[PDB]
C-alpha cells in the first residue's frame, strides 16, 4: 500500500508543521483560466482558476531508490495538513468535481508537497459610474489565510510577478480587460492579529464610440434639426408649431429609449446632463417662435386699430448655435 | 494527538456546561463585510458577516507549561458542545466552504473558547413605498438561541455597542446606508417559553435629485408648454389643435415611460398623484380652446344670420399658471 | 451519557409506538413565519413556516428524581422512530441548517416527545384571471403522511382552530392576504388506501383603484377627447383629420403599454374588452367624419353644376355619450 | 429486529433476482402530480409525478403466521436491489427530501415488493413555432433502464393504458394539454445492445381568440383606416399626407409592440407575414396620394402656361379592398 | 459475494495499472445527446453528452467456466481505479443521479474494463458580433486529464472520427448546428508537462431572412418615403414639413425598438451603420427642403422690392436614389 510508505499514523497531523518554531513559508501560484460574467447593478465578478500551494514537511519524507515522487487524489487531503486559504470579500465559491473533485497532491521524496485545485469564485467590486461612459473600473481579488496569522503562517507569491498567468482568450464582451499585477499587503484584525494577503489587480473600460453613436449624435442630430424653424416665414404658423411639438416629442423618445437601455444605477450621469440640456434647448426653441408669434399678433392688431424678418430671429440664428457650442466645450474639457 | 489532551471520552458533550445549576452566559460579536443586494419586490436584503462566540467550558482545559492556546478546525466542531445561533426571519443562508469550512475553534488553556465562522444570510425587511422615491426604510437582522431558553443560556452583545464593526466601502448601487446600531429584546413563544434576540438596525435613503430630473422636470415643462396655446390667434385652428392633441400623445408616453422604469408595487404612490393632475391639467387646455372655439363659430354664424382675444383666454392665462402653482404647494407641503 | 438512559439497544426503532395495536394520534401545530413571493406566471407562492409534532412513546420512558425534560439535536433522530410527514402538491422544499440544522427533540420523562422543525416550503396554486383585475385567489398548503395509513398513524389538528398562528407582519407586495383557517379531509389512494391530510387556507386580493387609475382613467380620457371634433367646424379638414389620426395613435400606445406591464397571461380578460371597445370607438369617430367630409363634398359639386351643421354631427353628439354609457353600465353589472 | 427476519447477510444483493437465467419482469405505474412550467426558448417541461416499480424476489420471502405486509423506508434501498431507471432526455431532476426522503418499500410474506418515490424531472421537447399561433406541439416522457438489456430486465406497463393517472387539476397558464396515452418501443445501443422505453405522450394547443384579438384586430383596423383618404379632395394636402404619415407611424408602433410580447425565436411566423403585407399596404396607400399630386400640379400648371375626382382614386377605392380580400382568402386557406 | 471473486484487498488501487512501466492507452467515445441552451452576453453553451472510457487492468481479471461478464453500479467507483478526466475551460458541471447516480461498470473476464457516466457541462465559447446578423461562430468541447501526463497516460478517440455520434434532433431556437468532427492537440503546462486534449467541433449559423425581413425592410422603406416630398410643391409648406418631421420620428422609433430587441452587445455592428446611414439621409432630406423654402422667399421678397420647379429639387430627385444605391452597393460589398 502506498499510504504506507508514508507513516501517517505515527505522526500528528492536526498541527502544521514545525509547530513551536519559526513560521512555514507557503508560496501561491495563480493561473487565470476565464472571465465568466460581470454584474454592474450588484457589483460583482466571477473568476474561474487555479490556485497551487507550495510547502516542505519532513513528516511525509520516504525512502526510495531512485528520485521519482508519488501522486495522490483528494481522498489524502483528509489526513494530512494543508494550508486553508479562502478568498476575502467574497459572496459564492466552489470546487469543480466532474468528473471527480479536481485536486490534486504531488509528495517529493524529500518532503516537498504540491497542492493544486481548480475554483470558481464570486467578489465584490465597488464601482463608480459618475463619468458613465467615460468611467474607468479597477477590480482585485483577494487571498488570506483563515486560522493561521504570520507568526505560524509566512504567505507569499512563489516567483514574484511571474507567479500571475492569464490566458490568452480571456475577453469580456462589454469590457477591455488590462493591467494585470500582483501586490501584497498586511492587514490587522483586533481578535487574532496581523495576516498577509495577496492581490490581484486589473483594469476595466468601455468602447466609447458606441455610445457616442448610440447616444450623442441622435440628440445633436435633433436640437440642429431645431434650429431650421428660425429660417421659416413667421407667417407659417401651422408649419413652425407642429415642427417644434414634434421636435419636442421626438427628444422624449429618445431619452426614454437611451434611459431604457442604460444599467439601473440610480443617480445623475453625464449623459443624463446632455440629454437634458438638449431638451431644455428644444423647449427654448419653441418658446422662442411663441414670442414672435405673440408680437407679430400684436403690432399687426395695433396697425390696424391705428388705421421683412422679426429682429427675435435674426438674433436666435446666431445666439443658439453659439451658446450650443460654449456648452460643448465646457463639458467636454470638464469630462475630457 | 492533540486531542488527547483534552479528556473528550471522559466527558459528555450533548449537554451544555454547568447543567442543572445557572445558565452559562454567551456573548456574540459581528463584524458586517458586505451587503449584497437589496430587491424592493421581494422585500429582502442579503447580507455578508463575521460570527463570534465566546463561553468558557471547564470540560476543556488542559495542564501547560506555559500560556500557548491551541487552534481547531471544523472537524472539532462535532465532539464538543457549541451554541445553536440562527437567524430570525431569514429566507436562505449558507456557510462558505472553499477551500475549506471557514470554521475556527481556539481553546484557552483555562478553558476559554472563541468559535468564528463566516456567514451570508438572506433576511426579510417589510417596506412601505407610499412616499416613493421620498421614502426611508428601516431594516433589521435578528440573532437568537434555537433550543435553549433564557434559564439555560443567556445571550448578549460582549462590549456593548462596540460589539458591532462595519466594512469602510460598505455601500448600495441605489441606495444609502447609515445609522448602524445595536439593540436587545426578550421574546417570549409559548411552546417553549421567553428567549433573548439580538438586533443589527440600519436606515436606507435613495437620491432625491435623480428622481426629481427625471420625472417631476419633464412633467413640469410640457405643462408649462400646454399654456403657450393660449397666448395664440384663436382664428388658427390647425395651429391650435394638433398643439393640444401632440401635447396629450408627449405627456401620456413620458407617464408611460415612467412607469415602465419603476419597481413594480402595485398601489398609488406620490409620482402617480402628479404624474396623473398633470394629465388633467393638459385635457382640461384642450377643452378650453375647444369652447373657445365652438363659441366662436356661433358668434359669427349669428352675425351673418343678422347680417379681439376671447374672454375665456383673458381669464385662463391667470386662472392655470395660479392654480397649479396652488397644487405644487399643497402637495409639497403635504409630502414634504 | 444521556443515551445510556434511553434504552436504544434495547428496542426496535424500525417500527411504529404501539405496533399491531390501535393506531397512535400525532398532533400537529403551525406558525407561519411570513410569505416570500408568489409567482403568477407558475401559480405557485413560497411560505416559512415552524411545524411541530407531538406524539407518546413508552419506549422513551427513563427513571428520574424530579420532572426535568432532556433536548436532543437533530443527531437523534436518525436512532429513532419519527413521523414522516410531507407536503402535498409542492414542487420543491428545503429545512434550514444554519448554523445547524433547525431541529429539536424534547422527550418528557413519561414518554411524551416533541418534535419541531423550521422548514421552507413552494406549494402549486391555481389561478383564474378572466376577471383581472377584479379576480380573488383563493391558495391552500396541503399535509399528508407518505407512509402511513389511517389505520396505523392519525393525524389531527391538536387544538382544533387555535392550532394555526400567524406572524403580525406578514405582507406582500401586490397581494392582500385575509381569512387564515384550518380543514380537514379524508383521501383515498387505490394502491394502499385512506389517508388524513390538514389544510391552511388563505386568500388573496388585488388594490383596486392603481389598476382603475393607471388603465380605465387613460382609456375614458381618451375617448372623451375623440368627442371633441364633433363641435369643429367641418370646414377645417386639416383640423379634423390629424386629430382623429393622433387620438388613435394616442389610444394604440396607451394599449400597447398597458399589455407590456401585466403579467403574460395568455387569454381575454375584462380590461381587454374595455380597452378594444375604446379602439373601436375612436375608429368610429374618424369614419363618422370622414362620411361627413365626403357628403358635403358631393353636396357642392352638384350644387356648382347645377348652376351650417351637418345632420350626422348633430346626431352623433348624441349618440356616441348615450352608447358608451350604456356600455359601461351593462359592463360594469357583468363585472360588478 | 426487522431486518433480522430477512436474511439480508445470507444473500448477495450486488446481483438481479433469477442472475443467470430468465430476464425478471419489472412493472411501471405513473401518476402526474402537476405540471410546473414550460420553456418555449429553451424548449422544454417540468412535470412531478410518482413512480412505483412491481418485481418479485424470493429472497425476501420471510415466515408468518398470518397474511401482514412490512413498510420500509429509504434506509433499507441500499441493503437490496433495486430498479435503475432513469429519465431519457432529461436536463435536470431531483427526489424531494422533506421532511424526509420520499421513498417507500413494501415487501409481501411470497416476496413481492413495491418500491415508490416521488420525483420531479425537466425534459427536452422540440418545438416548431413556422405555423405560430396557430401551432400544436407534442411532447413526450421517456423511462428506461440505464444499465441492464432486455436480456436480463423486462419493463412494460403493469396494466397496459390504464397505468397512467392524470390529475383532475393539471393545466397550463397559456396552453390547453390534452390527449395523454402511454406508448412502448425498442431502443438499441451498440455498446451494449437494445433496450425497452416507456412513453408518455400529450398535446399542448393555444388561445387562438386571445392573439387574434390583440394581433389581426389592429392591423385590419388600421388598413382600412387607411382607404378613407381616397374619398378625400385631392385638393387638401395638409390633410391627405399628414394622415397617411401618421398611419405609418401607428402601424410601426404596432408591429413593434406585438414584437415586444411574442417569445423571441429567431425564424418568419405567420404573424409576421400578416403584419408586413399590411406596413406594404399602407406604404401603398401614400404613394397613391403622391402621385395623384404631382398629377395634379402638372396638368394646372400645363394649363396655366397654354392659357373633379382623380381616376387614380376611383381605381384605388375598387383595388385596394379587392386586393386585400384576396390576400386575406389565400392566407387563411394556406394557414387554415 | 461477487467483489470476493475479484482480490479487492490483495492490490493497491491507489496507483495505475502498469506502474513504472509504459504509459496505459485510454479510449474515449463520446455521444452527444442534446445542446441545452446558449447564451449571447456571457458566450457560453450547455450540453448533456454520454461519456465512455476504455481500459484493460489485468488487476481485475476473475476465472470463470465461461465469457460471461459482470456488472457493478457506482458504488464500485471508490474500490478501484478510474481515470480522472474532466472538461477545459468549463464554467459549471453535474452528474445526474435520478434515480439514481448514471454511472456504469463493466468488467470482462479478462480485465478490460467499460466505464461510462451520464453528465452535463457547460462551456465558454469566444464569440465576435462584427458581423452581426451574417456573422459564423465555431464552439469546441475539450477533454483531457487531470493528474496524468503523457508519459504515464495515454489518452485518444478508440475508432478515430467514428467515436462521435450525435442525436437526430438535436437543434437550436435561433441557430443552425453543423460539422460536427473530432480533432486531438497536446498541450503544455510549465509545473507537470504535456497533457493529451481531444476536441469536439460544431459550427453555428443564424436566418438570414428573418433579420432582413425584421430590419433591413422597414430601414429602406422609410428612406424610400422620405423621398416622396421632392414630387411635391414648394408652395405646400404645411405638407412639406410635418412629412419630413414624421419621417424623422418613425425611423427614430424604428432604431430604438430594432436596438430593444438585440442582444446587449456593446459595439458597432452591421445593422447599426445600415441604420444610422438612413438616418442622416432622412435629416438631409429635411434640410433640402429648409434651403428650397428660405431661398423661395428669398427670392419673392426681393421681387416685391424690386417692384415652375426649383432646381435644387430636380438635382435631388436623381442624387439621393443614387447615393443610395451605391452606398447600398458598397456595403453590400464589404459584407457579402
Ligand atoms: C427665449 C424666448 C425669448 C422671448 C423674447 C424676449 C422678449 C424681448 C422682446 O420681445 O422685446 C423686443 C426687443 O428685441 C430685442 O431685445 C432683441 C434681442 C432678441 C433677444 C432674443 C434672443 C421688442 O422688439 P423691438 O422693440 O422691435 O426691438
Ligand atoms: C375648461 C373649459 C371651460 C369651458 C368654458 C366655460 C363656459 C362658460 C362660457 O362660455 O360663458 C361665457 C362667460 O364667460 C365667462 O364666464 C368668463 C370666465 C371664463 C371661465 C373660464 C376659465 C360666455 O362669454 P361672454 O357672455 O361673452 O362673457
Ligand atoms: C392635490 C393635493 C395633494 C393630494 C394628496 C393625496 C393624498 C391622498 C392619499 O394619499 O390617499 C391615497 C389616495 O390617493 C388618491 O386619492 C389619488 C388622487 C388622484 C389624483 C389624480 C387623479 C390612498 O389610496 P390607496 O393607497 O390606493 O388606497
Ligand atoms: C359611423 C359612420 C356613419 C356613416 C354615415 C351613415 C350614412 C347615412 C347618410 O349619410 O345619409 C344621410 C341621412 O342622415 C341620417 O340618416 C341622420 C342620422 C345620422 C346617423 C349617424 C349616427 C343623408 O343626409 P340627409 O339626406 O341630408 O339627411
Ligand atoms: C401605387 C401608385 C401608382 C402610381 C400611379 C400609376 C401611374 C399611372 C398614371 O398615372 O397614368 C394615368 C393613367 O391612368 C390609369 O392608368 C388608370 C388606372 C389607375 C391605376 C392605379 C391603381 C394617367 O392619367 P390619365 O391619362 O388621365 O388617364
Ligand atoms: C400572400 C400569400 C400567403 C403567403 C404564404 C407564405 C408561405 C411561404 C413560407 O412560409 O416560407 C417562408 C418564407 O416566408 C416569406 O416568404 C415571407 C414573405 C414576406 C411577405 C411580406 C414582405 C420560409 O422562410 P424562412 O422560414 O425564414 O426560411
Ligand atoms: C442638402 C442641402 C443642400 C442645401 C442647398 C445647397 C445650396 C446651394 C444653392 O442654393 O445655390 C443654388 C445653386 O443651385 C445649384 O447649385 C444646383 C445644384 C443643387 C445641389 C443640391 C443637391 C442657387 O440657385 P440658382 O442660382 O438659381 O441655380
Ligand atoms: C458606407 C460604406 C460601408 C461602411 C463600412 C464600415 C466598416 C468600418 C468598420 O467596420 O470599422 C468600425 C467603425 O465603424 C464606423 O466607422 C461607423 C461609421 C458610422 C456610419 C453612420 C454614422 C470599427 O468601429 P469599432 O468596432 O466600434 O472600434
Ligand atoms: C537522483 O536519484 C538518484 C537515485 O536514482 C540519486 O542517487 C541522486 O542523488 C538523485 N539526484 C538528485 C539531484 O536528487
Ligand atoms: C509587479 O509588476 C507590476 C507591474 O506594473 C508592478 O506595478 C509591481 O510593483 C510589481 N511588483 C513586484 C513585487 O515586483
Ligand atoms: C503565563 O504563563 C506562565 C508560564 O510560562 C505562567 O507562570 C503565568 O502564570 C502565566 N500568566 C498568565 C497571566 O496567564
Ligand atoms: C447603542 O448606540 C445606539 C446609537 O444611537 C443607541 O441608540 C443605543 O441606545 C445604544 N445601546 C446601548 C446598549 O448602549
Ligand atoms: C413532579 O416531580 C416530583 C419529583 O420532584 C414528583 O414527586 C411529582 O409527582 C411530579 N409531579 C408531576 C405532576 O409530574
Ligand atoms: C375553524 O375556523 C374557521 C373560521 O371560519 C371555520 O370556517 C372552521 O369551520 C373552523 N373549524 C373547526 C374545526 O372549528
Ligand atoms: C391468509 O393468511 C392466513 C393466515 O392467517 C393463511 O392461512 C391463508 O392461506 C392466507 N391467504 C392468502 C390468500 O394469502
Ligand atoms: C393506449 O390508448 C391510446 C389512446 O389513444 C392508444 O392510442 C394506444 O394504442 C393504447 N395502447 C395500448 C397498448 O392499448
Ligand atoms: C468462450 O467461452 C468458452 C467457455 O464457455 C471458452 O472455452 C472460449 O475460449 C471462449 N471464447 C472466447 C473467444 O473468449
Ligand atoms: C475527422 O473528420 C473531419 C471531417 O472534416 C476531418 O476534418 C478530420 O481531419 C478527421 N480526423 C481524423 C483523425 O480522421
Ligand atoms: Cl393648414
Ligand atoms: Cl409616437
Amino acid at each position: 500500500k502506498s499510504e504506507q510508505l508514508l507513516r501517517i499514523d505515527d505522526h500528528d497531523f492536526s498541527m502544521r508543521p514545525g509547530f513551536g518554531g519559526p513560521a512555514i513559508p507557503v508560496g501561491v501560484d495563480v493561473q487565470v483560466e476565464s472571465l465568466d460574467s460581470i454584474s454592474e447593478v450588484d457589483m460583482d465578478f466571477t473568476m474561474t482558476l487555479y490556485l497551487r500551494h507550495y510547502w516542505k514537511d519532513e513528516r511525509l519524507s520516504f525512502p526510495s531508490t531512485n528520485n521519482l515522487s508519488m501522486t495522490f487524489d483528494g481522498r489524502l487531503v483528509k489526513k494530512i495538513w494543508v494550508p486553508d486559504m479562502f478568498f476575502v470579500h467574497s459572496k459564492r465559491s466552489f470546487i469543480h468535481d466532474t468528473t471527480t473533485d479536481n485536486v490534486m497532491l504531488r509528495v517529493q521524496p524529500d518532503g516537498k508537497v504540491l497542492y493544486s485545485l481548480r475554483v470558481t469564485v464570486t467578489a465584490m467590486c465597488n464601482m463608480d459610474f459618475s463619468r458613465f461612459p467615460l468611467d474607468t473600473q479597477t477590480c482585485s481579488l483577494e487571498i488570506e489565510s483563515y486560522a493561521y496569522t504570520e507568526d505560524d503562517l509566512m504567505l507569499y507569491w512563489k516567483k514574484g510577478n511571474d507567479s500571475l498567468k492569464t490566458d490568452e482568450r480571456i475577453s469580456l464582451s462589454q469590457f477591455l480587460i488590462q493591467e494585470f499585477h500582483t501586490t501584497t499587503k498586511l492587514a490587522f484584525y483586533s481578535s487574532t492579529g496581523w495576516y498577509n494577503r495577496l492581490y490581484i489587480n486589473f483594469t476595466l473600460r468601455r468602447h466609447i464610440f458606441f455610445f457616442l453613436l448610440q447616444t450623442y449624435f441622435p440628440a445633436t442630430l435633433m436640437v440642429m434639426l431645431s434650429w431650421v424653424s428660425f429660417w421659416i416665414d413667421r407667417r407659417a404658423v401651422p408649419a413652425r408649431v407642429p415642427l417644434g411639438i414634434t421636435t419636442v416629442l421626438t427628444m422624449s423618445t429618445i431619452i426614454t429609449g437611451v434611459n431604457a437601455s442604460m444599467p439601473r444605477v440610480s443617480y445623475i450621469k453625464a449623459v443624463d446632463i446632455y440629454l437634458w440640456v438638449s431638451f431644455v434647448f428644444v423647449f427654448l426653441s419653441v418658446l422662442e417662435y411663441a414670442a414672435v408669434n405673440y408680437l407679430t399678433t400684436v403690432q399687426e392688431r395695433k396697425e390696424q386699430k391705428l388705421r421683412d424678418t422679426h429682429a427675435i430671429d435674426k438674433y436666435s440664428r446666431i445666439i443658439f448655435p453659439a451658446a450650443y457650442i460654449l456648452f460643448n466645450l465646457i463639458y467636454w474639457s470638464i469630462f475630457s
